């Protein structure tokens, strides 16, 4: 009798369930939590609004939250990232989900609204799980009465955390949050190694281009840029890296990359004359990794080598000036999420034109748009942290605290290191790794407990 | 001029040649000489320095002097000095007491010669240390001297741990800067420096092929990460041991198998707990931990015949070399390379097959068997050292009123802005070009166009 | 009448879009289209082709046609066709009989539709093959057709072996060119193509993380070298098995541990000879040999639960899939991905932990679960194919008198000069610039300025 | 015993210590010493040897002697001898004439001391050469000695070229084995040896950081492949130049940019032909070609200030050092390391910034600035040398009548079966386990279970 969902094709559910069963075997930290906490039901009474890519990996997260006692209502945080078989399996399990691959922007917003509302009125939500901040923003702008009864937000990704910290600085954040991104077992796992796995994967699925021997430019060298650069260099690309942060640039040099700017002497003067046209005319592939705006701009797009591939793996598509391309150039769909963009003019194109770019996923995050995002065994870490964060904020019960106590608890915090380590141990055991136990003398010598935590909070790994 | 002791002053011209090359490899340090020449911010500084007396240290010393300081110098390891560097510094009229191959007694004597001038304590007012030995001597044996010292700038992970322990116990007498935890130090020197210099030292000592052979790296912190890469890039099959599951996770994702020398990771000190099958396949063991007895006697007994054993952590006690001296016969191959014959203590057969090769008697192998990190990496570390010396010297802690000293007695890192400035100089040295944010982009991500670019929480 | 059979003709426009992209990635092959357009060297050629019906093959087919040939085409594997490529070729008026997911009976029928036109033998005079199946069928079932065929151009290592066996036995009826052993084929396609496409296929089938996990690659020839790199570059811990000690030496030096599935390398046919400890740690096994039963039933029994099993050699009999069909229960995950439940033959528990994942039913995994090698690699192989077709067609073997045909049966390779010319075009496609020898330099090393640059003995 | 000339006989005990270690790293060569000691297959052989007098060569020499040979030895390069090795060999009663840092006159004198004993031709009957200098002297100056010599075993690519030129011209007087082209030589020593030893030598000479810097490798044959990897694995950004498009294709697919020093690759002798922008960004140039003047005067003028220049090909004429001696001022940094000041010929400013660093005066840098290839790599080369000596000595060419000599006067390689046997011992040295084919698998691929496993056409 269950009908409170909207997905592309419910008949994909059996396939999705087969893939979920495989994924559980790849997610020991998350499944460890499900086993440890199922008896105690720490999320009994939790009512979680979730907005994160509706993949098979997210499916295992959802069913872990449910197994621990939560009810949820779910949507994706990107128009192209849903795996339709995952969405179907979740709907078939009696869980409200509003998600499909290839949403319009209007549909995207509608799906988030369907999580917020049940039977035309605000749902009795008391927790939020977000990736990128779009749900968080809608709640603050449109549903402040619902935020009165929400105990916390657990935010997945670097861009979302930045948005939360801006709200906090402005005094507009209404409920506390956990920055899940900055667990080591998230940032230095998912953001880096996930993109190492999934960037080359997506480019191959979209284009089937040989990468070896060809020239790439990676814009950014944070966690995503590091992983992305390795994804390409391990395939034999000649990778150049751009950065605004000299410390990240130093890392790129030491890691064996040439550090370059798209602009002469690194200065964008707003004009085509500031573009290093010689550089860009040699680039076969450009990848944006920044979380910033317009880092592959119109003038860069004009200067790129004919037939270059352009993609973004940061959270939002505005890293690349796709609006310029929609206004000025002709788009030819190769296949879904792969477009040739003909630089010859706006209205039509010659089928045999040589002067085009290939854009993946319309500039949306390419790993999820053209492939399946990060693998289960990587997302295990991120999602174990999500579950721990949900437990922590739900147990703290912020919404029920008196005003004076709320004032002390209204913050954006990370999980304690001890929990980050516990996640990591389960990941290591999944690989068959064996951690050494400190002797009492060794523990004393370095000033730690034998069980951890092992590093000071200052440590950067 | 006679206020020095080095192996051979005639090596000075060679040392100077290598200093002139090193200056061209150290743009951040040379940039500081140009920037601060006029101000002379270290005029009146009298710096006790204790750090490996290499060519790179020579460029650091001469930068401090160019900025107005006087110094008195020693090495922080018995095997790390480059005798041509020490000679060039002595020839420049700078007091230095250092040679490659000191005894422990000579090591202590050399530190004492920095502390004393013309037979009595120098009027020192600053300290630059690597590992904490000088810091410890001043606190334990010369506490009066610390009354006049404005600060300590500490280079390395082990030294910082020692400082933080003193602060927690209330025994630290002057403020310190943790130079190690600049990003342009920890995530440059500790990691990439060991990547360059570990394989270098093993080749110079043994000339062993590394490709195709089995290594075990104990630890996967900064040093262990770099060391593991040093070996894997040469084609070794590297396994990694760790106590910290987060570091272990990184090792897995970086493509290493994570193993323990002990069955199920449980080290009860018995021979039975050793994974003998594992250790019997290992051709090379490298310790990287900063901890004690992480390559223990039972592990040494179980290693494959003819395995190489070395340490790249600060102190030799990572490896139970004392057990080896007490029980097994040492055959010097050449300086800093010993075959250790497991057949007994008193004599050996020249053709015995059952030996280990120990490098540098367990002392830090990069400096012992090679020349440590390259100039262009040490540029970052040492630019931070000079900035830290300037900051603490200008603060003049010793002369502050009591209430202000209480607020300033701390162990701090340099500001991120300065870490970034050092990094920019390093990048420019490679010919790298950093992009400048537009005003709209800087607003979008919430930073100034000039930086800093990341919040203090950022881990890189 | 539609003289083709494809899955879905409406995919033609998509195929054509991808052909146009592929032409831009295949400069050697497109260069041949332009160079030989005027001459029409294949005018009058009627080519039976049997090779994976991919986008890359489509560019090859259209090159042959552009040079004057007519063709009739089928795939050489039941899972390797890209339906959009087949559709684009059919839509262009070229007879093609190919779809992804053929049965064995359909596979044979498709080859027969190339051989027969309108119910009788086509007047074929050339053969292009990959693996020998079309060659075998012609010799077995249509020997009279071979009286009119000038030659065979064979793509792959296994096909060449089959030809050489026929030649030794006196059963080969027409001469052949071994296209596999051009350097721009064997040391390009076989190696780098598998480097690109093996990890690709595993990701598409399973989306498994590879980093940190254990692989066993059986073989270290060209395919095995490329396959091992495909996995090691992703961060797998790769072990390699080999029978050839020279290839095993290369694996060691390349940084791999060389191991056998069998104790001391000796297979006794029983479970007692299996190294169960080794196989119980393997997450992924890949066969690369061109041999038979190199991942046998006893190995399959001993593999770690939930290991992935795949083959990238030409034929599925590298793995004992017959044993698995007879004894274990198969659960389709999605097309070309099966969980094989080791609990028994008749049914399975949906939540069983004791299964293996088999890709492409053991058929070549790169083509079965992905799209095979990329266009820019296939450019080299297919340029060689075109050149080989030109050469044998021009030689006109079928028109020789009977006594001379007997004398002219051989299996030859293309000259090194042509291998170099193909390589130059490939290099230019990367933007690479080859240096020209001066006359003095050419004299010094004993070559012509134009090449060839190496003696025929050279191994690259 | 006095029939020797070395730098310092007192280094002998050190050399012997290192020989004992090297024996443990050379299982193929030691396996041959054990296998053939009883039979004494080189009893009566009198071998003139000319090859780098290293510890590795010492193990080779002592193997030949252990199998019954007498020898008289010299080095094939002025900088390649390890003086402790030479001393250990002389102390063993073996005639050796070699030291590190010979003049060219001393080099020639040392070869002559091998040829002559007590002022008259020795009764030589075999030749072991690396590079052909000894071979050339015998043919030009001592043709009567060649009448009684059974063969030459030639180590390296350049020497083989010289032999093949003699054969083509009809001037080769005795047969030869091309030891270079064993797989366990060419695709071991030439490639992996340079991978190990190139970065080693650059670090020992300069201690420069390599990571992040730009290199240009001239050539991409076996030595250039290994050299490129030596630098790329350290994090250099490596560009490759080639004249052979097949090798260039390999470089592209291996992840390198292929560039020419010259515009459009045309080396017309003009300054304007140099790609000034390219050469002005290069920090390190390495020549690997075996050709002449591949790092020419105009390239040297255009290089980035403070670039390192070195050669790893056999002869120094790869680089135009003569132009540098004629035009620029040389400042010795330390032995085998010179700064070459581009400011003029007569003097230099000690602080000039416009210099290059040349290693080993352009002579092969691995041996000149380090210790050449490691023992476990040289094991393969030298096992092949021993086998080749046995083969030619047993064939007894000198004793054949003129008509029979004509049939055997050739340059040949060892049989593949022997190449495989060498490789097996190398793999066992790593602990590798090769799988044994079942009889059915051997039949399926058409080989004997024991090998050989590949046809003679196979390129590995
Ligand atoms: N696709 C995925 O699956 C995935 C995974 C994790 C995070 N993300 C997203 O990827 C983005 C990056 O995340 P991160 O964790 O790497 O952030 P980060 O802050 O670690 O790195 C971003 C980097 O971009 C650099 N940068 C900013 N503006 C630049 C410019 N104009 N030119 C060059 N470099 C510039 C910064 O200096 C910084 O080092 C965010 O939007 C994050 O939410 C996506
Ligand atoms: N040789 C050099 O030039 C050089 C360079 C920099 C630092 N250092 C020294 O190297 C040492 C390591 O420094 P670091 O910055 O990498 O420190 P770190 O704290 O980053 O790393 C040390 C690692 O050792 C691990 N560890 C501790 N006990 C262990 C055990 N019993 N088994 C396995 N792993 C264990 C820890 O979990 C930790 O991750 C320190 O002594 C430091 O001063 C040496
Ligand atoms: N999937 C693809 O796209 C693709 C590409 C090229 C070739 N191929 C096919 O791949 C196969 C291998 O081709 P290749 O060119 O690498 O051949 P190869 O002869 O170079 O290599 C095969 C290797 O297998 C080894 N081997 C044989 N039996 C073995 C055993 N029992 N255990 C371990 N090692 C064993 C051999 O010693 C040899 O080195 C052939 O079937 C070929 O036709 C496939
Ligand atoms: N230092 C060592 O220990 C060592 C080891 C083995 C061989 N060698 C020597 O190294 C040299 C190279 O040997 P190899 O086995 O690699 O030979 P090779 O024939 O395999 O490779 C030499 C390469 O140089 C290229 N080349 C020639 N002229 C060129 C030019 N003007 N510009 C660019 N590329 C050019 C050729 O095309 C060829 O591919 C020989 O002198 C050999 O005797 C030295
Ligand atoms: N070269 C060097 N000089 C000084 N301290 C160092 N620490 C590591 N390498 C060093
Ligand atoms: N893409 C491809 N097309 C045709 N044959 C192939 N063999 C391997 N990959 C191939
Ligand atoms: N170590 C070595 N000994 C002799 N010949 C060599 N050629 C290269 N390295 C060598
Ligand atoms: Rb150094």
């Amino acid at each position: 009798g269950f009908t409170d969902y909207k997905v592309a094709d419910i008949t994909l559910a059996a396939w999705g369930r087969r893939e979920l069963i495989i994924a559980e075997s790849e997610m020991p930290a998350l499944m460890g939590l499900r086993r440890k906490y199922a008896g105690q039901q720490p999320l009994k009474g939790a009512k979680i609004l979730g907005c994160i890519h509706m993949t098979i990996q997210t499916g295992v997260l959802i069913e872990t939250l449910v197994a621990l006692g939560a009810e949820v209502r779910w949507s994706s945080c990107n128009i192209f990232s849903t795996q339709d078989q995952a969405a179907a399996a979740i709907a078939a399990a009696g869980i409200p989900v509003f998600a499909w691959k290839g949403e319009t922007e209007e549909e995207y917003e509608w799906c988030i609204e369907q999580t917020i509302l049940k039977d035309g009125q605000p749902w009795d939500a008391n927790m939020v799980l977000d990736d990128g901040g779009d749900l968080t923003e809608i709640l603050h702008k449109k549903y402040p009465q619902m935020l009165e009864r929400i105990h916390g937000i657990t935010e997945e990704t670097t861009t979302g955390v930045h948005r939360l910290l801006d709200m906090l600085k402005n005094g507009t954040l209404k409920v506390p949050a956990i920055n899940v991104n900055d667990s080591v077992t998230k940032s230095k796992n998912d953001n880096k190694y996930g993109c190492r796995h999934s960037l080359n994967d997506a480019i191959k699925r979209g284009t089937d281009h040989l990468l070896s021997g060809k020239q790439a430019l990676v814009i950014g060298y944070g966690d995503v840029g590091k992983g992305s650069s390795q994804s390409l260099r391990q395939e034999g690309m000649i990778v150049k890296v751009a950065e605004v942060d000299p410390i990240c640039a130093m890392q790129a040099c030491m890691d064996g990359f040439e550090v370059v700017s798209p602009y002469k002497n690194g200065i964008n003067d707003g004009t085509e004359a500031s573009i290093d046209a010689a550089l860009l005319g040699k680039i076969d592939l450009i990848v944006t990794t920044t979380g910033n705006v317009n880092v592959c701009d119109a003038n860069m797009l004009k200067a790129l080598k004919k037939r270059a591939v352009v993609c973004n793996i940061g959270h939002f598509d505005n890293e690349i000036d796709t609006a310029f391309m929609r206004k000025n150039w002709a788009w030819e769909e190769v296949k879904p999420q792969v477009h040739k963009i003909h630089r010859t003019g706006k209205d039509g194109f010659d089928a045999h034109n040589d002067d085009y770019l290939i854009l993946l996923a319309e500039g949306r995050l390419v790993n999820l748009g053209n492939a399946t995002g990060h693998p289960s065994r990587i997302m295990d870490g991120s999602f174990a942290n999500q579950v721990l964060a949900q437990i922590h904020l739900f147990e703290q019960k912020y919404a029920d605290l008196p005003a004076a106590e709320k004032a002390k608890r209204l913050s954006v915090e990370v999980l304690p290191k001890k929990l980050d380590e516990e996640v990591a141990l389960e990941m290591v055991k999944g690989f068959g790794g064996v951690v050494t136990q400190l002797t009492p003398k060794q523990a004393e010598y370095i000033g730690v407990s034998v069980e951890g935590p092992f590093k000071p909070d200052t440590y950067r790994y």
